[PDB]
C-alpha cells in the first residue's frame, strides 16, 4: 500500500544550509511535520546518528541518486514515497537561497509540501492546496492552513486523531 505501516517515524537533519543559523533549519522542519501530525494519528522523533525513517538533507548538483540538481532556481527539492532505505526521504537544493520570511524560497513551505511526499500524497489539482504543483508562496506566513482538500487526502490513508 502507497504508505507508512508505523505510526511513529523517526527523522534526522543530516546537515544544515549556511543560509539560515543552524536553529531556524530545525525550527523550519519541526513546524513543516507539526502540520500534518495536527490532523492524524501520526507522531514524530528525532535521531542525531544512524539512519532514521526520514533523512533530510541539503546538496548541489549530483548527489548520489537519480536526480541530480539543476542549479540556482527552477526546482528546489524533492522526496521518495514511503517505504525503506532511500523512500520517505527529503533532499533541498543549496543552490537555492533558503529564507524564513516572504521574499525568497522559503524553507517551511518548501519543506511542509515535501513532507507531504514522504507520507504518500500525490499532486492536487487545487489552486489553494498545499500539494499543487507549482511553487508560490505567502503574504502572510502566520495565515498559513492546510485546505480540506490536503486533510482528506492525509487521512484517507491514515485516518483521522484520536
Ligand atoms: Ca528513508
Ligand atoms: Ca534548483
Ligand atoms: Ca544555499
Ligand atoms: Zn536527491
Ligand atoms: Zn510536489
Amino acid at each position: 500500500i502507497p504508505k507508512w505501516r508505523k505510526t511513529h517515524l523517526t527523522y534526522r537533519i543530516v546537515n544544515y544550509t549556511p543560509d539560515l543559523p543552524k536553529d531556524a533549519v530545525d525550527s523550519a522542519v519541526e513546524k513543516a511535520l507539526k502540520v500534518w501530525e495536527e490532523v492524524t494519528p501520526l507522531t514524530f522523533s528525532r535521531l542525531y546518528e544512524g539512519e532514521a525513517d526520514i533523512m533530510i538533507s541539503f546538496a548541489v548538483r549530483e548527489h548520489g541518486d537519480f536526480y541530480p540538481f539543476d542549479g540556482p532556481g527552477n526546482v528546489l527539492a524533492h522526496a521518495y514515497a514511503p517505504g525503506p532505505g532511500i523512500n520517505g526521504d527529503a533532499h533541498f537544493d543549496d543552490d537555492e537561497q533558503w529564507t524564513k520570511d516572504t521574499t525568497g524560497t522559503n524553507l517551511f513551505l518548501v519543506a511542509a509540501h515535501e513532507i507531504g511526499h514522504s507520507l504518500g500524497l500525490f499532486h492536487s489539482a487545487n489552486t489553494e492546496a498545499l500539494m499543487y504543483p507549482l511553487y508560490h508562496s505567502l503574504t502572510d506566513l502566520t495565515r498559513f492552513r492546510l485546505s480540506q482538500d490536503d486533510i482528506n487526502g492525509i487521512q484517507s490513508l491514515y485516518g483521522p486523531p484520536p
